[PDB]
């Protein structure tokens, strides 16, 4: 699990929206597994706006942050879960590193702030659904 808090936004893996997220959904995209939806508190995580390929993400299934190397977001395949078919997931990012279906909602961080949050993982590949592009998210 995990969210980011920016402005009166929550950005959370789509498969794990609650009803009070669709209540107030902003924006939504299955291909991305994001949604976003609005709060009434005002968050200050800041989102980088960089084309970084080197950060650190919190793994829940050890309690640890690693280092990671990570492919610019694009196009992969992801094979089918509970939550999807078997489909292209879109502004994907993947490193070799741990990770478990609960691990989805870590943030991955630059030294600029929030790149992404994990979404995929298993083969011991870890991968994270991609914000920077969202610049709507500052406004
Ligand atoms: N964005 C998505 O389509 C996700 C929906 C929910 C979901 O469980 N996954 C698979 C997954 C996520 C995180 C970590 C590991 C795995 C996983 C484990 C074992 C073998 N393959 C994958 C994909
Ligand atoms: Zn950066």
């Amino acid at each position: 699990s995990g969210a980011i808090y920016v402005g009166n936004y929550r950005v959370v893996n789509r498969h794990l929206a609650t009803h009070n997220d669709w209540a107030n959904l902003v924006w939504e995209d299955s291909s991305r597994d994001l949604l976003v939806s609005s709060t009434t508190a005002q968050g200050c995580d800041t989102i980088a706006r960089c084309d970084c390929q080197t950060g650190v993400y919190y793994c829940s299934s050890r309690r640890k942050h690693y280092p990671v190397s990570f492919s610019k977001p694009s196009l992969i395949f992801v094979e089918a879960s509970e939550y999807y078919p078997a489909r292209y997931q879109s502004h994907l990012m993947l490193a070799v590193g741990h990770s478990e279906p609960g691990d989805c909602g870590g943030i991955l961080r630059c030294q600029h702030g929030v790149v992404g949050i994990v979404s995929t993982g298993g083969n011991g590949l870890v991968g994270f659904a991609d914000v920077r592009d969202l610049l709507w998210l500052d406004e």
